């Protein structure tokens, strides 16, 4: 049972790898790459939440490119993109530090390491990992879009932008 | 709580308005426009199930034209499109007889008049009608795609076709489509 | 179990297509054709409530004519006619906008879309729709007449007028 | 809560005053005016069941004359009219023996003296008597028409006949009658 | 189980046909023949209560005569005679209006139409009607005599007078 | 709560003082004045059962004389009279041996010493003794008449005989008796 | 289970035939032969209670004589003799009025007509009557002697006097 | 509550990253780097099971070199080393493909992705990951050694080897080792 | 179920043989060799707790030597070593008094004679004795290390020092 | 609540230190000093069971010498002496190897290390050890003597022998002993 | 289950034959030989309690002699000897009055006639009598010695003195 339209998106408080070029961050401690992100953190913004099963699985260069080009377009619409898997924050870091496409990913990656958000959202599947699910959550914390896909169907980020746009009009 | 990836789609047995030009069907009796459609009616086919809230409501004219320039691409892929709302079969008929864009809609429209299928799929909303939701269900009756939208955001039918195609082919890239 | 004589008619709050010539209404928004109607809405009037199964089924031209000619006769008797089916208000609109007989129907059509009134009244049947049932409800909210018919037995509107008359004397 | 369309009419077994001129029946014993009438007594017939509150109460003289100019039209349609109140069979007798308009009433009057049938049909009211209600019940014992009225609104028997006729014939129009 | 000696007679509130010559009553409305009678209605009087099964069954001319001749004798003893069956008040009226013997019955006939008094007294039988039962109830509402008979055994009204007399001494 | 019309009279099995002149019975043993009387003792007979509160209490001399000028009329009608109180059989004996009016009483007096029959019939009162009650019970053990009186109102035995006679004959009129 | 030594004798309130020569009592009403006797009635006296099964059974002339001769002896010892059976008071009266030996019985005979005392004392037997039982009850209401016999074993009144004497010393 | 000496180690069935140089395995399909490893996979062998919290975390370079200069000493003793964390098999792969010190790690790394084994062993901690724990389990599946450490205290693998050796040989002295 | 990392070490109050050279203690009473030791007794110190099954079993001379040489090293790290078995304090005394190696054991030996500490810690085994288990407990009473071994595997005291060091850094 | 006269002594199965000079036993393996002793080990013998709180505690040197000048008198009487404390078998060994007075103790010392026998006999005290108690149990496992003392009151073993002797012989007099 | 070391000895309140030469007591009433003895009766004394099964069974002359010679020895140690059986006090009296050895028994014999003390102490056996059991009870009411014997094993009174001595030191 996936949370649907009209449902409150779950509360969360999770460690996250920061967005943006990791080589551009200073480096006084490992903790500098990392941050806590909670559901109370941009009051009045839309949140576009991407779940996926496992770090280190094939992603399309075009899909990662689409995130960078479409970044201003999401920001202009008061929408904060957030990625979530149950991988640890060090797995997130390692994925973004070693795969040239992922180097400049502009948004944070949350580590749902106790699996509490995936569970509460209805996305935790039979393999023990989040399904590939996108949610759009409005400023009242209400889901206005959910999309779930099996297997390894690529995300169409432009379509999720289209929906956000149409939701705000 | 929507049904999700890996769930069995619910069983059903609903009066449907037949697909195709209703002007081509011989008017020998009224019941010629209608059949009973059950969940076992399409063996071996993927089922692409679209719910909408109410007949007689604004639908973007190019979304309709997509459901009919595209219906062939779905069949080629052994997929059966089925539309569902809570309206009666007579409201479906009337919509497809007098909305010009729908005059040639090639698939059946199920009448979920007892609300049983919308309810079992997790789709019936607080106003008593189906949310705008799409399911792709495989030949073993398993959900492989579900998408839901608030309000009056229109469907991108070509996106649904892409997903269907990616599910059957293990294409990994949204940009490799068309 | 149908509600009977002496029973309180259920409370309701439903969207309704307004009565009267739809071509005579202005048109600044779609919502102009529509209204909310509640059970608290004509204090001191009798209500004559017609349920039917489905919009877009055969109605007799003579039956629709009888509504227009008998309209003054119901109004003169402080009786508000109300129609109810579980169809949506847009189905009601479409039925009245496209069938020349229905164009000038002088009373509102309520959309019992969650099926709550039909259920509470005892008229929701095994097909999931309201039976063909007429109620006459007095100003104390008490049923003084109920008539229920199977199948496609035409309504005799003149008989329901006769009964109302006899009830008031 | 009245029984409604689609419900089974209740079983019953009640002493009835026989129909017809009571002056024509041979007075060999008092019990000659009476029989037991059960719900299986009329196989293959539609049953038109009229309840009223009390014998000896004002009935419009033309309603009675309708129940006897019309009783033939009902029989022609394989319908059996049965009257029911809570009065005893002896009160029915007395009403039909000394009210001139009722001297020739052609159908039986059931005595629901234990109140069991009125109660099971949903017809017994807060004063302890039957509401003014009419049922049409088909040969499979299923209710196809129920009508109830407060107070002392008289029955339109010709309307009941119309409904009976429309139920058997699929006439859709009240104005096509007579 | 019939109520017996020492038992409180049940409370009642029932519509009744008035006693006496019905042709001697004026006639401004039907309701003029009728009255409500309750158990609180002659404080300090004895009540002699007659139940019977059904109006319109054979009664002996001699038994009805005995009521008229013995009337002063009951009144002289502060005893109010009351008749009860489950027939309606209009059945009572019709019985007394059409049977020449009954025309001048000097006491009221109560309509136990919901069958509550017969039930509470223990007289309601398996046919659904009151048995033929006489009670004598003293001014404290206490039963001092009960007599119940099957079938169509005629009442001996003189014997009930004898008993009342002996009870008062 | 007295047992009433249509009820089964209770089963019983009680020591009785024999009916008839006790001076005629041979005094070979004391037990010659007594038998056990059960409720199956009188097959085919109606039973007329009189309860009274206490032996040795004022009984009107003409009521007794009625129970013995009338006992033949009861037998002629296949009726067995049985008297019952809660006193012992020895108190019955003593009453019938030394009250002159009772010296020739022709029926048995049952001793309900455990109070079981009075209790089961609904006759035992708040003082612990039988109310003054009469039952007529038919050959199928069914109550057809019950009469109860407060205090020291004496029985009209001829009235009981009348009722017995009317029950067996369908005489409708109290005035047609004697 | 008979009440024994140390047990409280039951409370009672019963109608009784008075003791003494019945022909010596005046006679203004039947009630003159009779009285109520309760357990609260001689404060500070011993009570010698005799139960028996049935009035009108053989008693020995010698046993009745012993009561009259031993009467002063019981009174001198502040002991009140009381007889009890379940017979009615009119049976007691009749027994004492008609049997020449019993004419001058100096003590009261209680009528345990509801069988409550016999029951509470443990003397009510399987035939429904009191066993032949003697109790001696002291001024504190405590049983100091009980004797129970089957069948028709004659009472030895002199022995009960002996015991009372020895109990008081 | 850790499982302890004498307890049965839990059953398991987990995807593992294969041991050895991943550069030597033929890249015919991705699944060639992985197998399913069950708790019955190593009959007759002692199992040396190391849990750690997270891949990609600082591990002392000489501890790793111990797990590969020492892995032979373990095999000689019929012991199978198995590593376990909650990371996916793809995170194990990535760690062993790009951390140079791990390029040649000779034993399998189990993916406890459902957390079931960590939970059953008593090892899953309040942060949702495995505590740093070592078990030695004998050929009858019985725990003969368990060691747990807070924080980022590194393992002394040679100590574990010593214990393994002492368990199989009844050496009583830690100082008789090497 | 052994207590693990993060768990509170159990409270205890046990009789103990004092640490150090027993021949160097005076001797005014037997009780002089003995003391009570409780869990509240060095506030702010680390505690290194050694359990073993049975006094009088083989211990390595080298292991006992390691305790004396490493003693300053534990003290320098604010760590109090404590030994525990379920043996009585007189068994502890006798073991240390008669085995030349044990003569100078610098730490106390607790007698867990009711087996309450071993039970509460999870170390009491199927033979009824403590397993060979080492715990390191920090100043907040939190376990930061546990090690349990079957059979007769010698302790490596230097390794436990290594761990303590690394825990404190 | 001690077990008492007439009670069954508890079943047991405990490691014991063997009786006799431990210097005479061949030191081929450590287990040569020990056996398992069960409650069925001594069929046909009376069992004289002494509990004490702790090994290594002051025992009066003449009480010990009594347990060895007297052990023959017990055997002559088909009695087996068994000592019990909660100490381990290794503490018993050590006590009997290095306390000179105990070097030649001729009976077994049971190790009640799980505390099960002390508990079942009612002997385990609030300090967790056995009270100083003696039982004499006959060949049918029935208790014929139990004696318990607080504190450090020493046993009079000759008294126990007297009781044993009086139980087997029906001597009535304590003064007829020795 | 016999009460043991550390247990509270039961409370008691029992009739007792006094100790000492019975021929030396005056004799104004039978009650002079007798007394009530309770557990509250020598505050601060030790109590040495002897139970036995039945009065009138063989006791050794030497055992009775030992009581007289050892009497000062028990008194000097603030110890009160008490004997208990379930025999009545008159049985105790009769035993001591008729058996020349018992004539001068210096201590009281309690009559545990309701068997409450024997029961509460755990000494009441399967024959319904007290086992042969000695208890030594200290001034805090705590049992410090219990000895129980089957059959007819003679008591060694000197041994019980030895134990008392050793308990007090």
């Amino acid at each position: 049972p996936l949370l649907t339209i009209g449902d409150q998106f779950p509360a969360y408080q999770l460690t996250a790898l920061i967005g943006g070029d990791l080589s551009k961050v200073d480096a006084k401690q490992p903790g500098d790459y990392f941050t806590t992100i909670t559901s109370d953190e941009h009051p009045g913004k839309w949140r576009v939440v991407f779940f996926w099963p496992k770090d280190f699985t094939f992603v399309c260069p075009t899909e990662i490119a689409a995130f960078s080009k479409l970044n201003d377009e999401f920001e202009d619409r008061d929408a904060q993109i957030l990625g979530v898997s149950i991988d640890s924050e060090f797995a997130h870091f390692q994925w973004r530090a070693q795969h040239n496409d992922l180097k400049t990913l502009p948004f944070p990656m949350l580590s749902d390491i106790k699996r509490e958000l995936s569970q509460a959202a209805g996305v935790l599947n039979a393999d023990g990992v989040a399904d590939r699910v996108t949610f759009i959550v409005d400023p009242n914390n209400e889901i206005q879009f959910v999309s779930a896909t099996a297997g390894s169907v690529g995300r169409n980020v432009d379509e999720v932008l289209r929906v956000l746009d149409a939701l705000q009009s």
